[PDB]
């Protein structure tokens, strides 16, 4: 059987910069469109934005800000169970907001989940590097079996086989993304990954047939990518780098060459793990952006504008009807502003 | 439930831009100086050259519109001013020598009031400028202007699809403007993620517009004279330039020394600065910047036309109709683009038509 | 007939940096291969390369050294009729070596050629921006009629139909290249051109039916490009930028930031056209690093060809033209092809 | 006129063109097997071979490589006496596996004799063009004299060359024409085949004869090695990623507060000391002891095989799938839009 040998290089992948959204007939202004989205009856959002579960991205103050903006925050797991449980309770006491918490496939996973459920968390996030693993699937089964009503976000995966496997396991929402992270080196050190736009589209295609929403995680640098991700089949996107510079992100502002910066690093980086192994991430920094409200406004505003061009009144019409168009690298250069000295920065370009 | 066929066509379309192709040479019986660059937009509108200056606050006002018209082209006076002022600019150009002049109009409730003054100032064409030309507000506005002014030249845009062009034409538009996101100072494709590669956009719109005997305008993306030849060869009747005109003397704005030499301010109309003056929080779709000073407009126009004449000479095109209907392209890679530009040599002197 | 409108973006073109020559079975060592080429009964070269007819590339001194290496030189036409016919004879009297001279499509074209024939050139180059035009077509007919046995090299062209046109006009050698020049902007200011390698392959395809040789003109920056051009069907290549740093080339040495340089400019540049706000140039002017004698540069070029032919197993250029295969690669391949992830300490005699 | 129309048909791929597609896994990365068997006389515990160059592999490197489960190839830019001594030096350092480079020359068989007497485990017939009649005749000459000897001949990049070379009597085929970090062969000769395609085309032919192949050149990250192995290679050979370690020949030089070591191609002017070089000369960063580089290399392999659901290198060789991407894909694959503060032990 040469089926496997003769099909090693057949597949093709696309990402955000390979593609443009084709404008269609619009009977709706950007301010008129609806950006609401539903993961489940117990989990509904006013904006399709979820902050990443990372030690440099989301804690108590970040989750409260995201929820009050209409989004969701996933509290990272690089803390004790008691700490994460009382961080969830802190967010819930802050006005009955929505909040999530990250959990890993370990031995104390169910022990941590108990406290999170005891803290009345809305959704736990089973975060692993390879979501198509047997341990992950088996772990999801244990959770659903004990908590039939609890929202379970399982990831990360990048194929249809993996999405189906987790859906049958019992996951309500499937997080998609192997490699596209701004601080990720998984595709560099392991040589493993799938281009994000193709990944989201492939995983959605399977998940769309189960009534299962998918999360576009990592890879988004501009507002336009979020629109591309949602139109590719995603119900909601997850951001790390664009939320790291935000004031409400966990961290103290440092100074580099006079400017204000915030520490942003991978969970698979050396620094994050220590708090010798082979890292699948790096340690870096992003400019301080101020309050979250300004970043959200630029992001959501870009989505509204994008939905307006496609004639999409709401997010579902976008997924069902939006058409992309492929372009070369030369098209990307035309897409970006070109051949002009940039006097000053825009609040949506670069960040 | 549903059975979606649109789902499997999400990534089937692919688009080309200027740096993706080259014009293939052909048998030629005409010298570059012998060719014709004249075009017809409508019965009442005719240009000797395929150049139109963009309706931007940093590109086209009276002095620009006058200079452009005297070169054989057309100038679209921007709408970032009062209705009276705009009508005054249109009058100033019309009086100068019976020169042609255009005016930019947005889809507002003030639109008809603005157009009334423009027509009274004897404007030759109005441009219905909007980020999304395939919109109801635009289409409905075209109907309303065509009804009240049955003989007024209406330029409608911007669109990037064939269905949109067809929609504008049936709304009563004389000319269709094509270009979503290729602008030098544009970030629409970056902040909204929406667009079509300009050469593909121009070509597809021209395919639909051909059916109705309607001309189209290639707007944005042009950074060299060769790009203009491609746009016209793609099927466009006329090109619209913003960045190559902004550094010209007649353009609005004073000169400023940056990086050791003279520069002129050039910004996108969807940028912060270009809208905070006509506002009294937004998400911009353009940036603010500056382009190098290039002196009188005549020098720029001569380079553009000359490059067009050479390109038409390589193709054997005695006129622009033969160019649109006969010219062939050839798709190349990024490696082909590097070969096309000068390479492996330190350029010591600045060329009139390069960098 | 909506065919012409629908067949607008069908064609795809390849340049040198899109392909690699696939190695083949070899029973011949690189030093054993034959690099000799036959353009005509009267024009035979030991090595397959010609110095371009430009005012910063080829005059008498360059033409002589080029011919002593087994190549050919084309005296540029940026000089009076007397000046060109003069230093053509200057080459013709430094041995029995060969020499060429560029001629334009003017009202006094025939007058210049007559002086060159009296100076006894081996080949004239009817050179123009657009070879596929009646002005050039009827000019070749004129020369071919007056001089039945004169080697006529017409160009430039980039399509098979154009190559066919020049051959039937009277040209026995066709020069290929519309815009791949290093000092060229024709592609940028006119939007016109064909990716050189595909241009050579298309032109050679048609020209081969008539037994007519093809010159791969322009677009060569490394010796590997030459091997690809010859393998693409070309008999001989023509160089400009690689011959300008050579001492024998016209112009004097300029020093920039501690290094020696020599002026290299396009014949369509503003500087070239001024000598002989007006016109629109299709070329630029600049400088290239001084290389020294022609012998050193020409040794690295042929050496690359000999190695390249050895990999493909070609004993002579004919076997290379008839059998050598390519393989396309993306931008990721091109970067792998060049040195990478290693900080170069010294310049190599044949790399950058 | 079929050979004329065939010229521009083929398409090639390299490491930066694709990504490995993650598959269902029941295995942890630390549990996977990275052992490999080239021949019954030559078995490696890790799929890493130190390249036979004068800036990469000598006695000190070959010993350190062998103790990690890898292999070292002593370069032949030295006398027959010296190379045989280096071979004997590694062998008397605990009976470690050693390899030695041999070229196609007059003193070829003479050199091989001295290496055989020094009990070399494998000889590498290292040539620029493996598909030449000279190398083929040389392999035939060597195999006839030493039936039980391991012969690694190269380099090739086609299935034709691999077949003709296996028929010559070689046990291992080394693949790679031009992918080298210090190589200019594709630039100066215009000849080459994209490594990942070359490995695939060669391994396709080779496995029909049950013959292993070496992926030689082009690797800049551990992920590339995983790709090379998943393309059909039994084992890879590294130059630049080893030239900076402490066990490599050459001493640390210093430039602007960062340590470097010399690394140049064997086809460069320096290593060949008019000559027409097919390589350049330069320097790579100093990376301390070999065990740190190797740890990252293998650890990255285990991660890859983990994602692919591969329990051993044979599974990865027969089942792993690739997905093709553009330049934008590669941009997304590497970190982006974030100013890297400190360097990872496995990333630049
Ligand atoms: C998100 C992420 N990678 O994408 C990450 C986060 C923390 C640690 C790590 C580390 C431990 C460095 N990498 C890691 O666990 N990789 C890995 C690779 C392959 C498999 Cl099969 C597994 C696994 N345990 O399933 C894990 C990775
Ligand atoms: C020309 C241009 N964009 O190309 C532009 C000009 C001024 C403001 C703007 C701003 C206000 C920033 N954006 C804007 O009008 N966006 C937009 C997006 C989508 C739609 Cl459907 C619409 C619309 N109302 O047609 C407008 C854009
Ligand atoms: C080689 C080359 N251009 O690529 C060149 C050389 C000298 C002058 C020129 C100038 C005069 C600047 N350009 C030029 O003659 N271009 C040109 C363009 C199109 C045609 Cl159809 C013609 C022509 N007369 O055939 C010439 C160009
Ligand atoms: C490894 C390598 N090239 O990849 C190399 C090593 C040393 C010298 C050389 C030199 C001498 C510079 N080149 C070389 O042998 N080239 C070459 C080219 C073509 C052939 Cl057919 C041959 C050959 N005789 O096999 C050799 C190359
Ligand atoms: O250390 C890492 N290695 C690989 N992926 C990571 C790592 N840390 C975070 N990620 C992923 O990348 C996402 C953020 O990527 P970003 O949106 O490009 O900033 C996170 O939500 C995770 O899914
Ligand atoms: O701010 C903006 N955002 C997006 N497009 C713009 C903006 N302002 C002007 N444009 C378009 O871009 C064109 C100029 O493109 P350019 O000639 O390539 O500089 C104008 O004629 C408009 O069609
Ligand atoms: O100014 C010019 N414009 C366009 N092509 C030129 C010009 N000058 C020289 N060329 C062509 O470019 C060739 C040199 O290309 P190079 O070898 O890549 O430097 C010449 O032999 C001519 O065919
Ligand atoms: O100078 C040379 N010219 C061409 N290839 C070379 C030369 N020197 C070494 N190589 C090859 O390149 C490999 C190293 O490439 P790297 O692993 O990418 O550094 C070696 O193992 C050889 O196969």
């Amino acid at each position: 059987s040469n089926a496997m040998w003769e099909s090693k290089f057949v597949k093709e992948g696309l990402t955000f910069d390979d593609v443009l959204l084709v404008p269609a007939k619009s009977d709706v202004l950007p301010r008129e469109v609806s950006v609401k989205t539903v993961l489940s009856e117990s989990l509904q959002l006013n904006i399709p934005l979820i902050s990443a579960g990372m030690d440099t991205v989301t804690e108590a103050d970040m989750a409260i800000a995201m929820a009050r903006q209409g989004g969701l925050g996933i509290i990272h797991k690089n803390m004790s169970i008691e700490q994460q449980a009382e961080q969830v309770d802190k967010v819930k006491r802050s006005g009955g907001l929505l909040v999530g918490a990250a959990v890993g496939v370990t031995a104390d996973a169910m022990t941590r989940i108990d406290a999170l459920v005891k803290a009345s968390v809305d959704a736990i996030v089973l975060d692993t590097a390879h979501g198509h693993s047997q341990g992950v699937i088996d772990k999801v089964k244990e959770v659903r079996a004990k908590y039939p009503s609890l929202n379970i976000i399982a990831g990360n995966v990048a194929t249809a086989e993996a999405t189906k496997a987790l859906i049958e396991a019992g996951a309500n929402v499937v997080k998609v993304g192997i490699g596209p992270g701004s601080i990720c080196t998984t595709r560099v050190v392991a040589g493993v990954g799938v281009p994000q736009l193709t990944a989201v589209y492939d995983c959605a295609t399977e998940a769309r047939k189960h009534g299962i929403p998918v999360i576009a995680d990592g890879g988004i640098k501009y507002s336009g990518d979020m629109v591309k991700a949602l139109a590719a089949g995603a119900h909601v996107v997850m951001l790390g780098s664009m939320f790291a510079g935000v004031a409400e992100s966990p961290g103290e502002t440092e100074i580099y060459q006079g400017r204000q910066f915030k520490v942003y690093r991978g969970m698979g980086s050396v620094g994050a793990m220590e708090k010798k192994l082979v890292p699948e991430g790096i340690e870096g920094r992003v400019p301080y952006k101020g309050p979250l409200a300004d970043t959200v406004h630029q992001l959501v505003g870009g989505l509204r504008a994008g939905m307006g061009y496609c004639g999409a009144q709401d997010l579902e019409f976008l997924r069902e009807n939006a058409q992309f168009i492929r372009m070369s690298g030369a098209g990307l250069l035309e897409s970006h502003p070109h051949h002009v000295q940039i006097t000053k920065e825009a609040p949506n370009y670069s960040l």
